[PDB]
């Protein structure tokens, strides 16, 4: 008859015993290199050129396109809940606004600058971060000024991007986040800020590690940034490009970045780990993109996982990988959860 | 009139130029530290104690519970497609089979050992990996022998696990993968193998970094391993426990592991990166758990992402993070995709 | 018989005490003896008592001899009898010894370590953060440091809440992620604002 | 009856035995990476524009504001005791002396330059260090030239600071210690020195790691440097800013610093440890600020600790953390103590 067999074991080696460090709920916290707090969250904002706007984004569950006239009633509760920072994204819908050089990018009458002025007056305690790019302002939809052939023109592009970033800062933005990925843009942006005498008050949060992938979905709807002819795989790092990512991190830091952003996040946790060593002295921010965010909601709906649970697992994964800041659409939720 | 502003730029710094390394499709490959190949895939197999079995797992799309009599027709096409390895999971459904010491675990008449003998004869070229645990064979459902209170009994547990692993090897398994997570089990398993004169032919692939989370869903259905009273957070590493994970990796390696497994995968990519340094001389395997696998399918169904695309992004993320082996339910698909 | 500690009997006794505390229901034991090799014996005792998997071992790996243990001598009534405690307690300048003790205790089974004093030994916390990078590090704001802040605050040399925050956040900066302090009640209030 | 229990112990492991290295008083010295000597001390001097001055500073016990006419009788005993270096701080009390550009900073008739000339003639063997800043010479009280809004103007500020440092060197100072903390001031000061052909005889001791805190008390009295509107938290490193401190250390070194100062000291011992690695090839100096100094006296008075004892513990803590130089108000005392 088959009976349970027990092998002859040796005395337990102390070096084998790790269980004593995580047998209690409190220990789970002690074991964390970093704990999740409210001031670590950065809520994205999609400002429309229509003051009374407040449309719901398709691919972006619970996220809408707001106009200045609705901001106040939208931010009030969040700020009271502990929100400390926001990242502005402009969405000009007015016809004839876009062009080949993203002129509307720093339009003082545009959504971005209008939102900055609005927030600075009604919420002088909120930290204002502005994404810096021309994708949402170009006729083509790309992140920069294209040559005649279609490929980006670094020189003119960065020249333009630097102006935009400086103008946002001039408008009152505390921080600029260039999501273009164009070679050397950080240096020119830093120089522009220095020349505008704003380098000492403007934090430069560079999207140092921005990979091309299948998770930018929803954002394409909310921001309306559909590339025109060709792939964005010209500037956006290849998913397997770890070496390039490491070099971009070092480059951006050396070019003046005060902090860096890794995007996507969950699917690029190893990259956050790399940035934590290379950019050990700088704050690292994780960007939970629309695609990852929508992916969690989808799986939760199909009962594959619990939203709050998986939301916590993923976010605390960012902190584990080395991030100390998080740009997420789940901010409103966390502002509640972190209370319990 | 608001007009496009262009800042005065300096000459481009060579150190800024990285674009020259990934402007072509072929370059995307050259930029990869490791390329995805067929022999890197490990398909999981859920063997039932019913020879004619072939039930579809709920929470596990396209995955079923097979009986020995259906294996052959199921493996034939996969093997012809390039499959080189499998990881066996036993699913005894016969009543009165489970007990307090997982006696049925190494039952020569059980699904696991029956599957090994079957595969070794019909597919002598397939690499046979066997998960090693007692969760699916205990009355309680836990991964080991519990004390009277309910908490695991390391001594008896590891003593039992070592016997099971050795018996699988004796049956003919090429590799054993202890997924228990009980402190010091690797040492006892290695010693048992050495004493059984099988240490030189048995690869020990330890689940060194196994985290507790919300992604083990589907498996609970396929394997029928529902914990009885309490949480598995007693042995399974806490999601934020990076320090513990690093110590477990070092421990298992020092205890005789020939390779290590990181599970989950995607949500723990930073941990794979850590293992790649600590266990730089050992092969690292990523385990795309049921929850992650189901999460991709769910998101794909909701049109949030494309299955093939995101499947490739996630898998190539494993390789980027340092893994050179992958246990995934998407193996059948990749065996097709890798052809194009 | 001479007066100097007897490691063998001492550690033998300490291990029993720690195990009994655990048997009583304590989640964690913190050996503040500083006697060579006590962590190993305590871990072994716990293993033999089948409590090693539920008992966290928080060792005072870096305990220095100094002029800041004042107040505690009153509260605990632990006045040494003949001689100095400088026999086991690390010398204030002993960085090398502190580093070796940290490594030793970790290798002996410590699940976490305590650095005491704290403020006056911030560099040691920094060392422990590298050596014991995978373990939680705890700072112990001793009675002397605690009383020193109150004294200076009373003399209007500094503001209690302010300096309390500066010192504590100094512990975190130096690498600690846990803090044993008498200012806890206060922080439980302050951290609310 | 409760009786003493003794567990069964194993043979002592040699690796456990460390006691053999510090069982004797002499061993306490052998165990020190660096021993405290007289030539390691740097006594601060507050020179007033009143030659017969000699007022006692409130918040600074045993420290006074001296005029040139009292220096000689004040330094004579200290120098005979072994004093080898001093750090000069100017305290112009004459009305209409301060202005928006700290003009009086390098006034040849000012206290600082007057003190240098005095010391160079009566004590040609003393090493003269001069703090470099404009806080004590500006109408506002800040460490530099402010813009119209109130925030520092780096360009003009550093431009001014470089002139001041060079003029001190021209006057005869052996070393300059810029305590401004303004970005890039070290580079301009080094360049000015090079252009003045004094770079080979002037040691640049930068306050690389100067944190904002609650320990600058007493100095505000002795130096009379009360900020006007706003916080000094604009240039002074945030108490938790380790990353910034590490970057400032590297920056200053690369900019020409021959040595660096960490201030405060005791409360920033971990920072001294960081500097010891980053600036391993440069001498590191600890600054026992007024607040820490007064804190020891206060605690000693309340019988919380013994002055001599705690003075020794704290100072030898600086050496342990990596410093090999110490700027302290307890110098006079140590010049006595180090004799026994
Ligand atoms: C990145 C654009 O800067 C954000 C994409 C998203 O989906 O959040
Ligand atoms: C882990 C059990 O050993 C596998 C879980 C899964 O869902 O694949
Ligand atoms: C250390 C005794 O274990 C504590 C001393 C104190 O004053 O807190
Ligand atoms: C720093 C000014 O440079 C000295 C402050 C003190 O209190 O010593
Ligand atoms: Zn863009
Ligand atoms: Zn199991
Ligand atoms: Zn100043």
């Amino acid at each position: 008859m088959h009976t349970a067999e027990f092998l002859e074991t040796e005395p337990t080696e102390i070096s084998s015993v790790l269980a004593g460090g995580y047998n209690h709920p409190l220990l789970r916290q002690w074991q964390s290199e970093r704990q999740l707090t409210k001031n670590m969250l950065i809520f994205p904002l999609f400002i429309s050129d229509n003051p009374d706007d407040f449309t719901e984004i398709d691919s972006l569950p619970n996220i809408n396109r707001i106009g200045v006239n609705r901001l106040k009633d939208y931010l009030k509760p969040l700020v009271a809940k502990g929100l400390r920072s926001v990242i502005l994204f402009g969405v000009p819908l007015i016809p004839g606004t876009k062009d080949p050089v993203g002129t509307a990018a720093d339009d003082p009458a545009g959504p971005v600058i209008q939102g900055i002025k609005f927030i600075r007056e009604y919420f002088p305690e909120l930290y204002i971060i502005c994404d810096v790019c021309l994708c949402e302002y170009t006729s083509h939809g790309h992140c920069g000024v294209l040559y005649d052939d279609g490929t980006i023109n670094r020189e003119r592009s960065v020249s333009r991007l630097a102006a935009v970033a400086v103008n946002y800062a001039k408008a009152g933005a505390h921080c600029v986040a260039p999501s273009d990925m164009i070679d050397g843009r950080i240096r020119d942006i830093k120089r522009g800020l220095i020349n505008a005498n704003l380098a000492h008050k403007t934090f430069v949060l560079s999207y140092a590690a921005k990979f091309s992938g299948n998770l930018y979905g929803p954002f394409r709807d909310a921001a309306c940034s559909a590339p025109s002819n060709g792939d964005r795989k010209c500037y956006q790092l290849p998913p397997a490009g770890r070496g390039l990512a490491r070099r971009a991190l070092e480059r951006d830091m050396s070019e003046g970045a005060d902090g860096i952003i890794v995007k996507p996040s969950t699917f690029y946790l190893d990259i956050m780990r790399d940035a934590s060593e290379i950019c050990k002295d700088l704050p690292i921010c994780a960007y939970h993109v629309s695609g990852e965010y929508a992916m969690l909601h989808a799986a939760a709906e199909k009962g594959v996982v619990d939203l709050k649970t998986i939301a916590f697992e993923s976010h605390q994964g960012f902190l584990r990988a080395g991030a100390r800041l998080i740009i997420t659409y789940l901010a409103p939720e966390f502002l509640d959860w972190l209370d319990e």
